[PDB]
């Protein structure tokens, strides 16, 4: 009867495919069978230690300014957690999701997000980019910048980080500490050399964190996870996926639902007070053929941020293209009471003319720019100013929906006031710098 | 530096020489001698007694429909050299017939996955991005054969481009074209991995030539299919340890071929296959993320694990203008609301399967399960579909009522009333 994979405290030795009795949160008891383990944490599969107990978080608004392990226990070299609720992490504690929309704004103070693929509460919009990258350095600035304006409910973020180095954590560390970020952050890191039991508990602690803060006490939390990829790797290394292939026999059934248990937690919760929204890093493995992971697309619903090596290798900061962008919940968190009336147009206006712009660089370069049109020419030249003025912004710079929205407006003027074919003259009237 | 312009080779050039290039208006650009086969000649451009070089030309025809050729033209069929009627630049500096209209009608590939939730739309730039071990080949072999465009005026034609292909792919290339018929309507551009990287580099170009010789000058709807751009990619590695600056630009001289062509009575929609890398230490991951602006359809792994072809997920693929291509007078009224439907349903049935995972099975509401069952129609029945299974797109949509007959009528949230009273099949009259 294979089923629901848990994690459990580990009291004794334990072998592969032992059957327990295990004593869950809300005080039932189930069968199962040990699929792999740590020091401190064992793999259960159940049915329907000898007899054990499952890993808890211990809950409680006292998480927030702390930086633990990938199991919950103190990196900060401050007291363990004194809990308010003891959650079991996979998923099945509070039973926190309403069957509403995600809908709401959240400013990531990130033009090429807020303005361009807005990021809504409830959402799970995944950041895709690949080694090399600053998709690190994209997910901290979004932990220390994010806020959710005009909202009456409190913000929180819960930034978890799997399989990174000691410099890595050195730097994630002595950053929320420097900026003040960590008051309003519980921090979960997952070094590459803990136990890989560990990095799997990771993003579940993370999730289960977020869901009490955002139900409990009706918090929008923002829980940013790096990397997923990394994860992945630890999972096709765990219990009965080891050395098994992905598609043929013997392969573990609960190994392709497993990234589901992590993007099926998202959401606006009951009461629709808080709310929890997703920030996967999904970096493309360079190694497909030697190491086969879950195809990590499942967690592709709702758009994406794509990173390109293309804008990072001409110098930008923070180097996201917008086109193969996309937030398909956007026009939920945007508009008169969100942000601004304006919002999508002028959006709308900056990815046709990028699109546009970027199309000519190809024909400049096969006519050269003595043959291009001068309104070829002012598209050409747009999609510099997007890329050099809006896409472009620094790593201590948090901008505002409005400024992202001014410097949108001060590059359009670049562009023909007639060739605004996406914004309706109400607004040109209104908001275009000519006009105003 | 590129970008790279290229030349037939009517004398002897040597590395970095100095050129002038005839460009199609009477007028000439210089640049420089990056590299050259035995007839081609690459030359990056800048901005008497020096080599004034023509460029390389596609020998233009409609006699180019049925013929197999070679990145450079040549015949690979056995048959005659085209006989041209026009000799035309295959840089794309000689004609431009591209008119600033936004694509907009339908393009049927026979493929639900794609017609139905993604449509791809004449003019329109839909790549295909996939991964090694993944049979988008296949795919892209399917389209070919099926692709059509109901109702249209302007007849229909497909430019087929493989770069960097085994021998064996292109036999297997070759057969299915020819014992299909679909060879009739497509002028295919065979490179394989041996040809000369200069040829593998001038191959899409040739294409896509072809494509707006065929489209502008008489007024057809052209479908160009490219196979693979990272193996493109791969050429420019090394012409003259990742990818050279100039690729991101040289790129762009392909993605900017696609559009309405002017009168509107032709097209050129692309297709390129965008394939991941299986090993990055060999084979770096290059950015092609400038192909990706109207969206994309991608194939994954979990589906091909699953043995369901074509392998498609449709939640994170995407067509940007697929609400210029489907409606009443297109495809039909009730398109976009079964698209949304089925889309919305399958998403919740995927996140239920995680949920499975966490609570078990039983632990489901009845409500739940029935879009966990849902996924699993959609996926069996939708999804999967003959690799010579050509689906119009009514059978698609009807597929689509059909399995969406297993979600409660309440739960219809994305269809208003007046579809599901004329097409939910619990209500459809006879007629
Ligand atoms: N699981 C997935 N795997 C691969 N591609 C996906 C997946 N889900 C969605 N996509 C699509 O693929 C695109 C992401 O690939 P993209 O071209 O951005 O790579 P990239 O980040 O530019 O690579 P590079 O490291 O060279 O910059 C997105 O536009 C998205 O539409
Ligand atoms: N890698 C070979 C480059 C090359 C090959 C041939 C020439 S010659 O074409 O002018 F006949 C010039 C340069």
């Amino acid at each position: 009867i294979a089923g629901p994979l848990i994690f459990v405290e580990k009291t004794e030795p334990v072998g592969y495919n032992e059957i327990v009795n295990i004593k869950m949160g809300d005080g039932t008891v189930r069968r199962g069978q040990v699929l792999d383990s740590s020091a401190d944490i064992v793999v259960v599969q159940v049915f329907e230690i000898f007899t054990g107990e499952t890993l808890k978080l211990p809950a409680s608004v006292d998480l927030l300014g702390r930086i633990l392990s990938g199991s919950g226990e103190p990196r900060d070299g401050g007291p363990r957690i004194v809990p308010d609720q003891l959650l079991d992490i996979n998923g099945a504690a509070m039973n926190p999701y309403a069957r509403l929309p995600p809908k709401d704004f959240i400013q990531t103070g990130i033009s090429t997000i807020d303005g361009t693929n807005t990021l809504v509460r409830g959402q799970k919009l995944p950041i895709f980019s690949a080694s090399g990258l600053p998709h690190n350095e994209i997910a901290l600035q979004i932990a220390r910048q994010a806020s959710v304006p005009g909202s009456e409910s409190a913000f929180a973020v819960v930034f978890a980080a799997m399989g990174i180095t000691n410099e890595e954590a050195q730097y994630f560390m002595s950053d929320f500490e420097k900026t003040g970020a960590l008051e309003r952050a519980v921090v979960f890191l997952n070094l590459a050399d803990d136990p890989a039991v560990e990095r799997i508990v990771t993003p579940r602690m993370a999730l289960t964190a977020a869901e009490y803060l955002a139900y409990e006490h009706g918090m929008h939390v923002l829980v940013i996870l790096t990397d997923i990829t990394n994860y992945a790797e630890a999972l096709r290394q765990m219990g009965a996926a080891r050395n098994e292939v992905p598609g043929r026999r013997g392969y573990p059934g609960y190994m392709y639902t497993d990234l589901a248990t992590l993007y099926e937690r998202a959401g606006i919760v009951k009461g629709a007070k808080g709310s929890v929204t997703q920030i996967p890093i999904l970096s493309m493995p360079g190694d497909d053929i030697t190491h086969p992971i879950p195809d990590l697309s499942g967690y592709i619903t709702e758009g994406q941020i794509v990173v390109a090596r293309e804008l990072h290798r001409k110098g930008i900061y923070p180097p996201i293209n917008v086109l193969p962008s996309l937030s398909r919940l956007m026009n939920s968190g945007i508009g008169a009471g969100k942000t601004r009336e304006d919002h999508k147009a002028v959006s709308d206006q900056m990815y046709a003319g990028y699109a546009e712009g970027r199309d000519l660089r190809g024909l400049v370069a096969i006519v050269g720019k003595e043959a291009l049109s001068e309104r070829d020419t002012k598209f050409l030249e747009f999609a510099d100013l997007f890329e050099d003025k809006f896409v472009r912004q620094g790593w201590n710079e948090n901008r505002t929906i409005e400024d992202t929205l001014e410097i949108g407006w001060q590059i359009l003027t670049h562009l023909p006031e007639n060739q605004l074919g996406r914004i309706d003259n109400k607004y040109i009237q209104k908001y275009h710098p000519a006009h105003r």
